[PDB]
């Protein structure tokens, strides 16, 4: 499996499922960026999901630090390649990184050409 | 106000609609079951969603006294019919209605071939 | 038939649900832009969701030209002022609309405090 | 972590998540049944979801033949531990094992106090 801007302890994962083929979503992109100073976004790191559905080794634990970070997935080129029109540009996911907070973030989302469903699982101690 | 066996104030609504379509799901075949002082399901009411993926005048609020129901969607007949095998056999919505007195029910389900999801409304009586 | 700036046979509709509670997410801020010439997202509607949950009343068929959309929902406001922190900053819908002709558009949307779900159902103007 | 009446290869596995608090949702009773001859629904194997939300060693390959299947998760004992009033008595997963298809079976649901959504990822070669 590929990975991004750090294969180390995984502070972020990515999942992306199929809800029409009951299976992993394989070789979607994925770009992440970070909101920087300027209220701009800034490209963080991204990657295509393996085989099984899962995207690791995007960050480490060192640059991981707090602030409000975005999550893109070109749903609709995914959707383009089964021959299926899609309705929506993408799938996008914002939120903040506490240091407070738990310090694993897998982020998950279940695709369906005219619908998706995204929950963050948040988790200590490694797993 | 009641009446028994028709449709009060609308005290149980279905909507089911298609994440694969973008559309509401028409002729959906819906069971409702009461559970028997024995312990045993006992059919309650049934239809077919309409044109609008909505199935009204299932009960009356007279008729829908306390107890457990269940909502039984026939997922399966519908994917079939549009050409795809899907993986469930039927979508099942196991409640207690009206245990502290009538209540509305709004039970909204979005079908896709390998997932659903399904979500309840309550409302407090009156308009 | 269309108007501009208002609410033409009400082709774009917001729903927002709330699955903590089983209710309407009432009082939930909308916004909505359309992207510019230049690539920049222009304010195109707001509002605030009604008791019901829903929004009416945005654009017009008029105004609604073909274009690519997005639909900011402020979770993030909603579930604080229920005393929960939340893992989204919001939820934002980007979509094309009417690229074959004018079509009405519901998105829907379930909030859970660390998960959303939202389905778009798109027909054929006409009743 | 526990099992069932197969820790072998594992050809069913059943995962739970909070989408309230944004983790895997420990210690929930997974009861599984398989449809008899008479229509009857047979215990077949049970547990209680490990500190990671899963549930595995249900079964063995052998053991798992084609048949229709029942997955009950007790959802409202959840719900209650944590203080929470949910809608649902339990959530039901039912669907029918064919040979044909692939081989490992990932059942995953989400949990909302009014709201569930479930999928399926069907999979081959041991993940």
């Amino acid at each position: 499996g590929p990975t991004g801007t750090g294969e180390s302890k995984c502070p972020l994962m990515v999942k992306v499922l199929d809800a029409v083929r009951g299976s992993p979503a394989i070789n979607v992109a994925v770009h992440v960026f970070r909101k920087a100073a300027d209220d701009t976004w800034e490209p963080f790191a991204s990657g295509k999901t393996s085989e099984s559905g899962e995207l690791h080794g995007l960050t480490t634990e060192e640059e991981f630090v707090e602030g409000i970070y975005k999550v893109e997935i070109d749903t609709k080129s995914y959707w383009k390649a089964l021959g299926i029109s899609p309705f929506h540009e993408h799938a996008e996911v914002v939120f903040t990184a506490n240091d407070s907070g738990p310090r694993r973030y897998t982020i998950a989302t279940l695709l369906s050409p005219y619908s998706y469903s995204t929950t963050a699982v948040v988790t200590n101690p490694k797993e």
